[PDB]
Parts: structure tokens; C-alpha cells; sequence
């Protein structure tokens, strides 16, 4: 991004189910931190960070 990492769009609401996940609401614009895993991407949701299912977000690119 002009300054940083790529953004992704939340496609669905998702509630964190373990300590390493994070919650997102449908339509949130998240910062993508790590997409090395094909199943779980690490994102920044506002001011919180964690993994969400990769299928639930869409790269803005």
C-alpha cells in the first residue's frame, strides 16, 4: 500500500474461536500481515491482530 501491506476485504462475519484468531465483521477492510498459509491468513482488524480463514477474505489487488 502507499505505505505498507496489502488490504483484504472481509466477506463474512467471523468470530475468533481460539487465542490466535481475531474477529471481523463483513465489509471490514483488514491489513494483511501474513498469507504464507493457504488456510489461515494473519490480519490486522482495526487495532487487533490474528488469524482468520483465508477463504473468508478477499485480496484488494
Amino acid at each position: 500500500m502507499g505505505t505498507g501491506k496489502e488490504l483484504v476485504l472481509a466477506l463474512y462475519d467471523y468470530q475468533e474461536k481460539s487465542p490466535r484468531e481475531v474477529t471481523m465483521k463483513k465489509g471490514d477492510i483488514l491489513t494483511l500481515l501474513n498469507s504464507t498459509n493457504k488456510d489461515w491468513w494473519k490480519v490486522e482488524v482495526n487495532d487487533r491482530q490474528g488469524f482468520v480463514p483465508a477463504a473468508y477474505v478477499k485480496k484488494l489487488d
